[PDB]
C-alpha cells in the first residue's frame, strides 16, 4: 500500500530541524525553467493530487512503518514522528496543504510559474517541501505532453503543405512504447500525455488512468487498428511470409490491418509479395480498410523512400490537389522504428523533397515518445520562494555563481495574461497590485481535498494548436 | 486495480487469429542483444512474476472489462473473449505459462539467453506473446543494475589506484534520483536495481521493494545521512548562510552531514564561511561524522578541482601511501551534479590528474542513474524462436535483410556454462547433449506460480565485482 510518509527523498526527513526557528510558513512553486522547446503543456498534476495526495493519507500504522524504516535507514532517530501525528489528529490525516495552478493542457512559456505549494497551518511548515519529490514528478507528464506536441507541429506543417488540409492529423504520431517504458504506472501516464494531442494508441494503460482521474465523452481516448508483429509473420516459416501476408488480410478484409513487411527482405515483399503476388488482394480492399505496409528495420528516410518507390511502380499513384504524389487509398505506410522528434523531421522532409504527401503515412514511435525524456530537458523545478519566519515574511532564492540559468524566483508569485498576449510571472507578490488580469494560478488543492478538476476534453481543447 | 488483460499492446489482441492454423506452441526468449556493456545484470523478473502475473489474474469481471475497452478502442469486436473465459475455467484464472531463467543476480555477457517464455496449454498457443509487453519491462531493472555496476567498476579502479583499498567504495555512487523518474513505480524498480551494488540512496520506494519481492537479512538494503537542500539554507535569507550552516551542523554534531554550499556563491561558502568562519565546528567533528560539503552547479570536474584546491588551503592536506592528497577526515565532498556514467569517468580522471584521492568524494546521481536509459542500450528484446504446427516443430526467426544486427536466435535455446567460465547459448534444441553442463535456465513461473525465488542477498552476491 502507498504510504506518503515513505515516498520522500530520504534527507527531507531530517529537513524540520532545519528551517529557521518559528518559521510558520513555507511557500513553493515549480516552473519549467529557461536555459526547441519554448512552450510546454502543463499536464498530470490531477492525476497524483488524486492518487496521492487527497483525502486520509495519514494513519497510525503509516506513521510506525515509517518510523521503523527511517530508524534503521539513517541508524539513528531523526524521524519527525511528533509532526506527523500532529496531522493524523488535527485533520484526520488530510494534508494542511493548498496547491494552485494553471488550468491543466494550458500551453505556457518557458520560466513561468505553473503550480504553487504552501502550508495552511503553521505547525506544518515542513510539510511544503516533503512532497516535493512526488510533485516533481509531474515533469514527466509535461514532458511527454510538450514533446508529443511539438511533434503534432512538425506533422501539421507538413501535412498541410502536402495536402492543404490537416484531415487525419490525429492520427499521424501512434503510441508503440509500452514495452519501452520503465513500469507499468509511466506507461500510463506516458501514454496519457500523449492523448493529449493524438488519438492512436497501443498503450492501453494509458485509457485506464484518463478514465479514472481525467474522463472523456468519447468511447475511449485512444484508437488502433488489427495488425501483425514479427512472430506471426516467422511463426509460418520463412518460405511462406505470403502465406502469412494472405491470411492476415483475408482474416482482415473488412478493416484496416498493418503488416509488418522486414521480416526478412522489406524490398521483396514490397516488390513480389505485395506488389505481384498477391497485388489482386490489395487493390480489392475498401477504402476505410486499407492494407498498412509497416517497415521497422534500416535508416528511417531511406527505408520509406525505398519503399514508396517501389509500391508506386506496382500500384496506381495520383496526385491530389497540391500536387504530391498520393497512394491509393487502399495503401498506406507507417514507419514504426526508429522515430523521435528529429528523425520525425527528417522523414517528413525528405518525403516533400521527393513530392510524397504525408496523407501516405504515419508514424509509430516508442522509447523516443515516452522513455527517452529527463527531467533536464525542460528543466523543471520546484524551488521555495516565500517563507514567514517569526512573523516576517521574507523573498528567497537561489542564485549560484557558477550558473545563472539556476536562479529561481523570490516572493509570492502569480501568472498573467498581458494585454498582448505575452504571459509574465510577477515576483515579490506584485500580483496583489492587479496591474494585470486575474492570476491564472487557481486553487486545485486545499486541506485535503481536490478542489478544481478539468476532464480530459477541456485539457485536449486547452491544449490545440494554433 | 490491475488488469493483465488490458496489459499489453493493443495490437497483440489481434494476433491469435494471425498465427498459422492449428498452432499448439509459441515459444520465445529475451536476450540483450549484441552489437561497452559487455555483461549485464539480470535483475527484475520476480518482481514482474509476483506483481502481475503469479495467481488468479483471470476473472470474469477482468474479462468484461476488456471485451467492453477493446470494443471501443477498435471501433470492432476483436477481443478473444472464449480464449480468456477458458483460462478461467480451465485452470482457475491462473496462466498456463512456463518461464526458465538466469538465476537473478548473474552477470552474462550480451547476446545470451535471459529467459524463455512457452504455453503449457496447446489451446494458448497466443498467450507466450501477449505477455511480451510485461515481461519486456525487465529491460529497465537489468539497465540500471547493469549501468549501476559499470560505474561501480569505474569508481572501483580509481580508488584502488588512488588509495590502494576499496573501503567505501558500496557508498561512492548514492541514489539521487527520486524526483527525476517518471513514476513512482519506476522509482521503486530503478532505485532496488542500484541497491544491487551500492547502498546509499534516497529513493526510499527501493526499501519497501526489496523487503516486499526479495528480502534481505539486514533490516534495511539502503541508508542515508542527515543533509540540507537549498530551501533549508535560503529560507534564512541570503545575509544568513552562515547561520544556517552553523545551525544545521550542530543539530546534527554527532552523525555525517551534508551542506549543499553553492546557493549564493559556492567558492565564498568553502572559503569564507567553511574555511574561517565556522571553521571551528568543522575541525573538531568525529571521523564518524564528517562534514560533507555539495557543490551542486557549475561544470563538474571544474567545480570539484576547486572546491578541492580551497579546501586543501584552509585545512591539513595529507598525501596517502599511493601518493595521493586526502582532505582530513572531518570533511569529504559530494558531486550531486551532471553525474551519469560518462561526467563520473571524467571527474575521477580529473581528480587523479590533479593527485586527489578517490576516499575525498562520493557521488550522487539523479536522472543520470535512474532516467537517461532506454531499452536500446543493451538491446533488449523478446522473439518467437520456436513453434509447433500441426504437430511440427519449426524454428523460427526475423532476419532484416538491411540490419543483421536484428537477426534472432532458431529453435529452442539453453544457457551453459563452459569450463572456463564462459556463457554459451544453445539454439535448436542443440543444448539437450550438455557437453558443457547443466542447463541454467530454471523454471521460475509455472501455472500461475513461482517455483523458484532468490533474496536480494544471493543477488547482490551473484552481481559482486572481480
Ligand atoms: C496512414 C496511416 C494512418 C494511421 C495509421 N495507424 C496505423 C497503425 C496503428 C496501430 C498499429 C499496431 N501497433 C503496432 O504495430 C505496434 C508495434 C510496436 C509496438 N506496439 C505496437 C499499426 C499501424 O498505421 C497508420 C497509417
Ligand atoms: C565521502 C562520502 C562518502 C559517502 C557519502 N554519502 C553522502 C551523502 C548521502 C546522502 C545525501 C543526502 N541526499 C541529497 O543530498 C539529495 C539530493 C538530491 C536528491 N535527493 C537527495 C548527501 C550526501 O555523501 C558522502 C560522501
Amino acid at each position: 500500500e502507498f504510504n506518503i510518509l515513505l515516498a520522500t527523498d530520504s534527507y527531507k526527513v531530517t529537513h524540520y530541524k532545519q528551517y529557521p526557528p518559528n518559521t510558520s510558513k513555507v511557500y513553493s512553486y515549480f516552473e519549467c525553467r529557461e536555459k526547441k522547446y519554448e512552450e510546454t503543456v502543463f499536464y498530470g498534476l490531477q492525476y497524483i493530487l488524486n492518487k496521492y495526495l487527497k483525502g486520509k493519507v495519514v494513519t497510525k500504522e503509516k506513521i510506525q512503518e515509517a518510523k521503523d524504516v527511517y530508524k534503521e535507514h539513517f541508524q539513528d532517530d531523526v524521524f519527525n514522528e511528533k509532526g506527523w501525528n500532529y496531522i493524523l489528529e488535527k485533520y484526520d490525516g488530510h494534508l494542511p496543504i493548498e496547491i494552485k495552478a494553471v488550468p491543466e493542457g494550458f500551453v505556457i512559456p518557458r520560466g513561468n510559474v505553473l503550480f504553487t505549494v504552501e502550508n495552511t497551518d503553521p505547525e506544518c511548515y515542513w510539510l511544503t517541501n516533503w512532497i516535493e519529490t512526488i510533485l516533481v514528478q509531474s515533469w514527466y507528464p509535461i514532458t511527454v505532453a510538450t514533446n508529443s506536441r511539438e511533434q503534432k507541429k512538425i506533422l501539421a506543417k507538413y501535412l498541410l503543405e502536402t495536402s492543404g488540409n490537416l484531415d487525419g492529423l490525429e492520427y499521424k504520431l501512434h503510441d508503440f512504447g509500452y514495452r519501452g517504458v520503465s513500469s507499468q504506472e509511466t506507461a500510463g501516464i506516458g501514454a496519457s500525455a500523449h492523448l493529449v494531442n493524438f488519438k492512436g494508441t497501443d498503450t492501453v494503460a494509458g485509457l485506464a488512468l484518463i478514465k479514472k482521474y481525467y474522463g472523456t465523452k468519447d468511447p475511449v481516448p485512444g484508437y488502433s487498428v488489427p495488425a501483425a508483429e514479427h512472430s506471426t509473420i516467422t511463426a509460418w516459416g520463412k518460405d511462406h511470409e505470403k502465406d502469412a501476408f494472405e491470411h492476415i488480410v483475408t482474416q482482415f478484409s473488412s478493416v484496416p490491418v498493418s503488416v509488418v513487411s522486414d521480416s526478412y527482405d522489406i524490398y521483396n515483399a514490397c516488390e513480389k509479395i505485395w506488389g505481384e503476388d498477391l497485388r489482386h488482394l490489395i487493390v480489392s480492399r475498401s477504402t476505410q480498410a486499407p492494407l498498412i505496409i509497416r517497415p521497422d528495420s534500416g535508416n528511417p528516410l531511406d527505408t520509406v523512400l525505398k519503399v514508396l518507390e517501389i509500391l508506386g511502380k506496382k500500384f496506381p499513384v495520383t496526385e491530389n490537389s497540391k500536387g504530391y504524389k498520393l497512394l491509393p487509398p487502399y495503401l498506406r505506410v507507417i514507419q514504426g522504428d526508429g522515430v523521435d522528434i528529429n528523425t520525425l523531421q527528417e522523414i517528413v522532409e525528405g518525403m516533400k523533397q521527393k513530392m510524397w504527401s504525408i496523407e501516405n503515412i504515419a508514424f509509430g514511435s516508442g522509447g523516443g515518445l515516452l522513455q527517452k525524456l529527463t527531467r533536464d530537458l525542460l528543466n523543471c523545478s520546484f524551488k521555495c520562494s516565500y517563507v514567514v519566519t517569526n512573523g516576517l515574511g521574507i523573498n528567497v532564492f537561489k542564485d549560484p555563481v557558477a550558473d545563472p540559468n539556476k536562479r529561481s524566483k523570490k516572493g509570492r508569485l502569480s501568472l498573467h495574461r498581458t494585454p498582448a498576449g505575452n504571459f509574465v510571472t510577477l515576483e515579490e507578490g506584485k500580483g496583489d497590485l492587479e496591474e494585470y488580469g486575474q492570476d491564472l494560478l487557481h486553487t486545485v488543492f486545499k486541506n485535503g481535498k481536490v478542489t478544481k478538476s478539468y476532464s480530459f476534453d477541456e485539457i485536449r481543447k486547452n491544449a490545440q494548436l494554433n
